[PDB]
């Protein structure tokens, strides 16, 4: 998966992935 989507805040900061 995208690295950030395993790390909430990261993907909150990148809705796009997750």
């Amino acid at each position: 998966r995208d690295p950030c989507c395993y790390h909430p805040t990261c993907n909150m900061s990148n809705p796009q992935i997750c």
